């Protein structure tokens, strides 16, 4: 944190484009709902429930520590109201974004913005409207020392946006999306517009995930699963297999259940760990090859848990942390060799449609 900015909201307000989708309030959920997962990747919280209210407002409540209500001694603020109501950024060295900018971003884009805090026994609440408190922080209720969570209610600006109307169907997408991804995790919908409920909880994370999106045959015909592989702070979890029917192709990554529709160092890793494999399968069992041909017919998802994710590019929708690329490389040659080793049948063919797709 060698340089580190604290700015109003007014550049949000100003381009409202950089920091979400403006086609409707989705985004902003998406930005909500990403701030409780980091509670759950962190391992205090395992349920995260939304509810879509007839006056088109959005609540999602998580079981996590409860947002922080100490008062910062520079700032003299509580934290949540340091957290809403100002834009936190830093960097190494001096340099918007749909990612990694924080729910300040919420608050700034609504008429109104609700939180209720459950922590060290107490019942918080503090209101916002148009990114500036307008209630102070106040305790209205106690509760058991361990019944703890936050719950964010807010209310979008349409001044901000084309449609305030909440995409139910692209919602529901990102939260089994979510679900999928984090067996720790119970997610629970409630649309009060439709009268709908629904609740995901995956046990069994991906497994079948990809036979359930793509069949057409694939290889391995069992997608090849890595399951939960760490490095002591960094988690790993993908699927993968070749399907020779580019009909229907599915190559999805995500940092902390964040989508990456940019890609970034771990689907690199991935590339990587797999060219690295198949040319080690090939040369430890016998035209030039190359990540590229190894990559081609693939279809994966691949999820990385880590800690202080950073994005790039001008969406902020990569992932740039250097040192993932190397984490999740190795993991791949080392956990997809010992699979090809016991395999040789379906390895054989794997390795013949690679060199056909090489051979042009
Ligand atoms: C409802 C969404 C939600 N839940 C949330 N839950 C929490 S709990 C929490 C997080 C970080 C810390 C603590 C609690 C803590 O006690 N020391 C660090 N914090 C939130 N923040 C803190 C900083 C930013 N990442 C948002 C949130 C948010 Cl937003």
């Amino acid at each position: 944190k060698s340089i580190e900015v604290l700015t109003g909201l007014d550049p949000v307000k100003k381009r409202p484009g950089m920091y979400t989708n403006i086609e409707n309030p989705n985004h902003l959920i998406q930005e909500i709902i990403d701030n409780s997962v980091d509670e759950v990747l962190a391992g205090f919280a395992s349920k995260i429930n939304i509810t879509l209210y007839e006056d088109n407002s959005i609540e999602v409540a998580d079981d996590g520590r409860g947002m922080p209500v100490d008062i910062h001694p520079e700032h003299k603020m509580s934290g949540i109201e340091l957290i809403m109501t100002k834009l936190h950024s830093g960097g190494k060295f001096s340099n918007g974004g749909l990612h990694g900018v924080g729910v300040s971003v919420v608050n700034a884009l609504s008429t109104r913005l609700e939180a209720e805090i459950k922590r060290d026994g107490n019942v918080y609440h503090i209101v916002f409207e148009d990114g500036f408190k307008t209630k102070d922080l106040e305790i209205i209720d106690n509760v058991g020392k361990k019944n703890t969570g936050t719950k964010i209610r807010f209310w979008p600006n349409k001044k901000y946006f084309d449609d305030i109307k909440v995409n139910f169907k692209a919602l529901k997408n990102l939260l089994e999306a979510k679900a999928i991804l984090c067996k720790a995790l119970t997610i629970k919908y409630s649309n009060e517009i439709k009268k709908e409920k629904l609740t995901w909880h995956f046990e069994t994370g991906l497994k079948g995930y990809l036979d359930h999106k793509l069949e057409a045959e694939t290889l391995p015909a069992e997608p090849f699963i890595i399951d939960n592989f760490s490095n002591g702070d960094s988690y790993l979890d993908a699927v993968f297999c070749w399907c020779e029917d580019p009909s229907e192709s599915i190559k999805n990554s995500y940092v902390n259940l964040i989508p990456t529709p940019q890609d970034g160092t771990h689907v690199t890793g991935l590339k990587n760990g797999i060219y690295d494999a198949i040319k080690a399968y090939i040369e430890k069992n016998s035209i030039k090859i190359t990540a590229n041909d190894s990559f081609a017919q693939l279809n994966y998802v691949i999820s990385v848990k880590i800690t202080n994710p950073q994005f790039a590019g001008q969406t902020k929708e990569k992932l740039s942390n250097k040192d993932v690329t190397n984490f999740v490389a190795t993991a791949v040659k080392d956990l997809l060799t010992i699979w090809l080793n016991q395999n040789p049948d379906e390895a054989r063919q794997i390795v013949e449609n690679i060199s056909k797709v090489a051979q042009k």
